[PDB]
């Protein structure tokens, strides 16, 4: 009966319905001490929906490369890896800029109170840059894939991919039909994954609803006071990042902005609300191919940019560097502030498949402008950001999904 009904309703109405209807119910809940029940019963349901993303992040990483990689040339292939990790730079180094401005304009935690509390551990070292490029190789290939390990199998779906084509070019027959079957079954698995996604978004309107409510209940009172200022700031600052930045480079490269947002609008919300770059690979690999780029150009753009590409990451560094100081009434002079620019870029690319990067990136940052974690009276300050990471961590996904998005519609216009 009304079950088919659920179903001809579009998909993307639904999700606002349960978004709106989230946070209006997450924060009167809160008012009155409900919180308990939130966590309780409703969050399980939101927590069904973040493992239906992740289970299909694997199979569909390594299926898409071996068939994008084959349809490529190896020639071509090279020219389109070099234009996107010179984009990413750029792009990363400026938000970081942009976050710097922010800060300064509205100037969070003049006076904030500061009181001694838990400890942080020392920081983690960052490993040397050499072995996290000696990395790349995986030692077994089927222990990567088993331990979820994105970056090792880019390199050997990328081999793999190479090598077919070569043996289909053979004069040997049965070769040539040895290498047809091997892709086709793996092109069949491809195609599976991308059926399953369609149905997990049909559960959507649920998973969004109950994300929402728990942050919201829990977290969202939390906003009024001094942090008010550090959240307006961050959300400020992103909103210019995806105006300011990427319209304007669509507009020079030809690229309509008004059709470009009319595809991605379905993998920039959901980003929003799982606040899970890798989660939303699915979404997002399924809105590029529906663009018309080719298979072989964003089934090596976005795996990667997932990893190494943090726009929106990148200028929450910036804006948390000067609450620190403020905190402490310490002042940053110019030679300092373009310390953090250099030193927040490295740490993008010096992190590439490291667990939990984020600690470790903030804390290099605090370290380069002489502010070590290890001072009591900064980890006080530092918790106090913590009290609010969520809300801002909801933001800040969308900035990094959508700066994917950006450049890989450069990069295919280039490419005729
Ligand atoms: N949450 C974002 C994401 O999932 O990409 C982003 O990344 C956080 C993160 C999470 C796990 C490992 C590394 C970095 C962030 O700063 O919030
Ligand atoms: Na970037
Ligand atoms: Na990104």
């Amino acid at each position: 009966g009304l079950y088919r009904k659920y179903i001809e309703y579009p998909v993307l109405q639904k999700i606002l319905i349960g978004l709106i209807l989230g946070a209006i119910v997450g924060l009167i809940l809160g008012h009155y001490g409900y919180a308990h029940a939130v966590h309780t019963y409703v969050k399980p349901f939101g927590d069904l929906f973040v493992r239906l993303l992740k289970m299909l992040v694997m199979p569909i990483v390594f299926a898409s490369l071996v068939v994008g990689a084959a349809s490529i040339s190896p020639a071509r292939l090279g020219r389109v890896g070099v234009k996107i990790v010179v984009y990413y730079l750029l792009t990363s180094a400026f938000a970081v800029t942009l976050g710097i401005i922010m800060a300064r304009l509205f100037n969070p935690g003049a006076g904030i109170h500061l009181a001694v509390g838990g400890q942080q551990f020392q920081p983690h070292q960052a490993p040397p840059l050499v072995h996290i490029l000696l990395d790349i190789v995986p030692t077994n290939p089927f222990g990567a894939l088993a331990n979820g390990q994105v970056l090792p199998t880019i390199f050997f779906a990328i081999i793999l991919g190479i090598a077919i084509t070569y043996l289909m070019n053979s004069e040997n027959e049965k070769v040539r039909k040895s290498a047809e079957t091997l892709l086709d079954a793996i092109n069949g698995l491809a195609e599976a994954m991308y059926k399953i996604v369609n149905g997990v978004m049909q559960y959507a309107p649920i998973g969004v609803f109950a994300l929402i409510a728990h942050v919201m209940a829990h977290q969202g009172v939390h906003v009024v006071g001094e942090l008010a200022k550090v959240t307006a700031a961050v959300y400020v600052g992103l909103t210019l990042q995806i105006l300011l930045v990427y319209f304007v480079l669509l507009k020079i490269y030809g690229i309509d902005p008004i059709s470009f947002i009319k595809h991605a609008k379905d993998a920039m919300l959901t980003a929003f609300v799982t606040s899970s770059s890798s989660g939303t690979l699915p979404v997002t690999m399924r809105v590029a191919k529906e663009m018309g780029i080719s298979e072989g150009i964003y089934s090596f753009t976005l795996p990667l940019g997932a990893t190494i590409n943090m726009d929106g990451t990148a200028l929450y560094q910036g804006v948390a560097t000067f609450f620190i100081a403020n905190a402490l009434g310490s002042h940053l002079t110019v030679g300092q502030q373009l310390t953090i620019v250099l030193t927040a870029v490295l740490a993008s690319i010096g992190t590439a498949g490291v667990p939990g990067a984020g600690a470790i990136m903030l804390a290099m940052v605090l370290h380069s402008v002489g502010l070590p974690l290890t001072d009591p009276n900064v980890a006080a300050a530092y918790a106090c950001i913590l009290g609010i990471d969520a809300i801002l961590d909801r933001g800040r996904t969308m900035v990094n999904v959508t700066g994917d998005l950006t450049g890989t519609a450069i990069v295919a216009k280039t490419e005729g």
